[PDB]
């Protein structure tokens, strides 16, 4: 693989976004994912809506909870492949209820064809997002209210319950690390963000990790 990779360099990567009081995380992990994804296929980087997901997918939980994998699959089976512009389906969740589904007033803003699942291995799932772009992955975030900085040795690893997006990695570093996309803000972490080592499976960052693929 390349030593280090970060897609928000290229200009792939969105603003940090805010999840607010709704356990959406699944949405902005997997709508995150779809941002990049279209970017890279050779489009402008658009907004896209978690409102969508959070209100329409009803085959996840809205503000209880959701896989970023059914988020996908419910995209290309039930809405036609179809994500709509953030601008025509803002977010409107931040209260921890999400309103009732519209099926009109949108504009379409990226399309996907279907997703993969990574393997649960750091190093190949490097491999994948040094040339395929930025991956959605599930992670114990239990820690993570205490960040406030810096590479993180240290993680409580013992249950999956967020959802995030991983947009580098640097190999070359004292301590390897993962670049990790959050949605609480700019206010919280690296501006948004969090570094967590990579090779000991901090944060269980390795088990479900995967992406859409556009068109
Ligand atoms: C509550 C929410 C985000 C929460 C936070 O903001 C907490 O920090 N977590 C989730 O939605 C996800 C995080 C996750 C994603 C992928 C694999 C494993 C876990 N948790 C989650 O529990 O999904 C439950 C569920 C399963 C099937 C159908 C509906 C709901």
């Amino acid at each position: 693989a390349p030593a280090a990779v970060d897609w928000r360099a290229r200009g792939a990567v969105t603003a940090v976004k805010d999840q607010g009081q709704c356990g959406s995380c699944w949405a902005f992990s997997a709508i995150g994912n779809v941002e990049c994804q279209w970017f890279l296929a050779g489009h402008p980087l658009t907004n896209l809506s978690e409102q969508m997901l959070v209100s329409c997918d009803k085959t996840d939980s809205g503000c209880s909870g959701g896989l970023m994998n059914n988020a996908f699959e419910w995209i290309v089976q039930e809405n036609n492949g179809a994500v709509y512009t953030e601008d025509s389906y803002p977010y409107a969740s931040g209260e921890g209820i999400s309103p009732p589904c519209t099926t009109s007033g949108h504009t379409v803003g990226a399309t996907i064809t279907g997703h993969v699942e990574l393997p649960q291995d750091e190093a190949q799932i490097a491999a994948w997002l040094a040339v395929n772009g930025p991956v959605a992955v599930a992670v114990d975030a239990s820690s993570w209210m205490t960040y406030t900085g810096g590479v993180m040795t240290s993680c409580v690893s013992e249950q999956l319950d967020h959802g995030v997006l991983l947009v580098g990695y640097n190999d070359s570093a004292a301590v390897p690390y993962w670049i990790i996309k959050n949605s609480w803000t700019t206010q919280w972490g690296e501006e948004g963000y969090i570094r967590i080592a990579k090779g000991s499976n901090q944060c269980l960052v390795k088990e479900e990790a995967s992406s859409a693929v556009v068109g």
